[PDB]
């Protein structure tokens, strides 16, 4: 009876971040609404009708922390370490990632190109930081690198030109180059090898990442979880402190851990007294984001020699729709029928970069043929398309004083806005991140902590290991 009324919206790691940190706590007053059945949001997992394992584009599991690689040893038993082995398929070469640092695997030509521009752009010195992420990697990498990857590439997984996008998520995403390195690979022919957080990453046995959730749900009281199509969240009222759902049910909060986009909860939430209030649908509209299309290939027999231990491939060339595919075979013998291997393709989509969705599947079994996935013998089974509406957060130029526009005083009015694209941020936008700002905002409403680091400060999480445990493991 003394305790705020905590009420979650959304199941996914976010959501269920909130949930599981409330139950360490043996917190008793909280309820959380998901209109899907099935929890776990884009980290998802399906099994289609010939058993394959499915997700929405080939999760793997890397923590920043060790609450939440507690958590997954507490929700999941039987785990697969793996060690990443990811490719570039351009000019004809499957160049080591990332391509930045591995140019020695270009063809001669390229190559003496690449370190060439490298050499030049590095003579080249300027007054002001580059304004955008196009002037970035330009500036950085040199006009060789730039055109052969940096710039295909990068529209071709973000549906948005890379001059539209912000220089300041790169951290841990954008590896840098190093000159003499370089040279000396080059006369060594040394890949450049082990870069970046996910050099090493964990991936359930059965199941996919979604099976996470899905035993996280079990774990959490059933009566304070509700999933059911009628209760997706259309209105807030942020002074009645009521949430209408489309069934028409209305209930109370006295905190609200929203999981959902951010535009749209500025859309559908009314109230009085917010400053800058009616600004609210014009910040709306400038939310940039990427729409997201999964293709999963299910394939008789076995990889070829190329892809036998390949996890990820990257594509920056226009012979294929998709940027990234998977094998996603390789993560567990599970996720296939016996006798069979599977691809898993992301193509990205937004209104610079639209999608035919009629042709899409054939379009990209014929770039799988073009781009050494597929050969014309190869026989196929549960060719399968899924469309996300919000895939990416764009990093657009401006965002984070667009956020800073809203968030404060939604929070002055009890509402935690907090994920991927609950927060918008792209750069804490994967599983242990977004499970995190649950845990953080369930911490900053119980006055147990000050900050919310994660979402605030994605340097400060992205440089260090966070070290505090979970309770129930
Ligand atoms: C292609 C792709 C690949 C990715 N790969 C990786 C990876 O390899 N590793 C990794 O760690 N991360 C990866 N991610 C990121 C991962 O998907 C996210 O970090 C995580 O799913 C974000 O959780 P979230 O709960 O903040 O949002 P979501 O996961 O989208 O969860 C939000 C939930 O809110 C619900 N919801 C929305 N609106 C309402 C409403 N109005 N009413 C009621 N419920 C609502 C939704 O149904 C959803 O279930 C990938 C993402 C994509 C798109
Ligand atoms: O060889 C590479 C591959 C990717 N990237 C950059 O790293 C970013 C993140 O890509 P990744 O596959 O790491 O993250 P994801 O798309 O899965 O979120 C991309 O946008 C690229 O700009 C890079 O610099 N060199």
């Amino acid at each position: 009876l003394l305790t705020p009324k905590i009420v979650i919206i959304g199941a996914g790691p976010t959501g269920l971040g909130a949930a599981v940190r409330l139950t360490e706590l043996g917190y008793k007053n909280w309820h959380l609404y998901e209109c899907n059945d099935t929890p776990g949001g884009l980290s998802r997992s399906f099994l289609d009708e010939n058993g394959f394992t499915w997700d929405l584009g080939g999760h793997v599991i890397f923590s920043h922390y060790q609450y939440f690689d507690d958590v997954m040893d507490w929700a999941v038993q039987g785990w697969n370490v793996l060690q990443r082995e990811s490719w570039v398929w351009v000019r004809g070469r499957w160049v080591p990632y990332p391509f930045q640092n591995n140019i020695h695997r270009l063809p001669e030509q390229d190559r003496k190109r690449c370190l060439d521009e490298l050499v030049r752009s590095h003579a080249r010195t300027y007054t002001e930081p580059p304004n955008n992420f196009e002037e970035s990697f330009t500036r950085q990498f040199g006009e060789g690198i730039a055109d052969i990857f940096m710039r295909p590439y990068n529209f071709k997984v973000w549906a948005v030109p890379p001059c539209l996008m912000s220089t300041e998520w790169v951290e841990e995403r954008v590896a840098p180059v190093d000159l003499e390195r370089i040279r000396r690979n080059i006369q060594e022919n040394r890949d450049d090898l082990g870069w970046g957080p996910n050099a090493t990453f964990r991936f359930p046995q059965r199941g996919g990442t979604g099976i996470i959730y899905q035993a996280i749900k079990e774990k959490l009281p059933s009566e304070k979880l509700t999933f059911n199509s009628g209760f997706q969240a259309i209105a807030i009222d942020a002074d009645a402190k009521t949430i209408t759902f489309s069934n028409g049910e209305v209930v109370s909060y006295d905190y609200l851990i929203s999981t959902v986009p951010f535009d749209n909860l500025l859309r559908m939430t009314k109230g009085t007294g917010f400053k800058g209030y009616d600004e609210w649908p014009a910040i709306a509209d400038k939310m940039v984001y990427s729409s997201t299309n999964v293709i999963g290939i299910g394939v008789k027999g076995t990889p070829p020699p190329h892809l036998k231990t390949a996890c990820w491939l990257y594509f920056p060339e226009d012979t294929s729709p998709f940027y990234r595919a998977t094998v996603f075979s390789n993560y567990s013998k599970y996720n296939v029928p016996e006798g069979h291997w599977s691809l898993m393709l992301e193509v990205s989509e937004s209104k610079y970069k639209p999608v035919n969705h009629s042709t899409l599947i054939e379009d990209c079994i014929v770039g799988c043929l073009a781009s050494n996935l597929l050969l014309p013998e190869d026989l196929l089974v549960s060719k399968w398309h899924y469309r996300i509406e919000k895939g990416y957060p764009t990093p657009f130029i401006g965002r984070n004083n667009l956020l800073e526009k809203a968030q404060p005083e939604l929070m002055s009015r009890c509402i935690y806005s907090r994920g991927r694209f609950g927060a918008w941020r792209y750069e804490v936008g994967n599983q242990d991140h977004s499970f995190m700002q649950g845990v953080e905002a369930i911490d900053h409403v119980l006055g147990l902590a000050t900050e919310e680091t994660t979402v605030a400060n994605p340097g400060r999480v992205n440089g260090t290991r966070a070290t505090t445990h979970f309770g129930l493991l």
